[PDB]
């Protein structure tokens, strides 16, 4: 038989994963992120996924550690910052640990990515799904263009 | 006198036509895009250029009409993502109608095309040279392997 696809915005409110797949998604979820003063948690967390990818050579040490230095500097120390509030002083005590020890593993902010992802999922994510741009903009059909 | 390259990182910050002329360059740049859902940007200014090389004749007729329509329907017509956003009502009215008529000209994409690449200009390319993986990590020099 003929497939039928899932359209892009029902993808989204099946799971963060589908979410974070569509690059429309990502932008209008970000834009929302954004309104609210929430956007860290999804910069941050796409932040420990790139980290996460690198590994550690004897040619990349100090890059890799300027960048781990940068994201907790970013997210993990500001505390006037979403990302200090959502993750647990012992999360945020290793990674600080990593950084001032220079022991930098490629999945040291895992932990914190796991909390943070967590706090979209109860929070931001279902509140976008609820949110007018996604609703009533995105849900909404476009006209076949005429002429 | 001996010639001293510009670094790379730098080459980048000098011009957005420097950082899309490294493949080096491209690949961050685009990472960087996607995980804020604004790819389509660098992906549908790319289409354009390579579609603009193709030249009419009468044995690629529907090659080239199939490959507008599909760069229409990918980019312009998808009104939940960024280059529909970021391109005029005329500019794609204009690109609309080219399609239906199947008037399709090597330079349609043009006006479209400049568009968005005044949009990278403004917001996107400029983010990118402040973002950690271009000012810490990418910047950050390698150290000499040893032993």
């Amino acid at each position: 038989g003929s497939a039928s696809p899932t359209p892009p915005y029902l993808k989204w409110a099946e799971s963060l994963h589908s979410l974070l797949d569509d690059q429309d998604g990502i932008s209008l979820f970000r834009t929302f992120l954004k309104q609210e003063g929430c956007a860290d948690l999804l910069d941050f967390w796409f932040a420990c996924t790139g980290f996460r990818k690198l590994e550690p050579c004897d040619s990349n040490e100090e890059k890799r550690l300027k960048l781990a230095r940068a994201i907790y500097r970013k997210y993990i120390l500001d505390n006037n910052g979403i990302v200090s509030r959502q993750t647990k002083p012992a999360t945020k005590s290793f990674i600080k640990g990593c950084i001032m020890k220079q022991l930098i593993d490629p999945a040291m902010f895992d932990q914190a990515q796991t909390e943070i992802q967590a706090t979209m999922e109860e929070n931001t994510y279902p509140s976008f799904l609820k949110s007018d741009i996604y609703l009533e903009y995105t849900r909404t059909g476009s006209e076949s263009p005429k002429v």
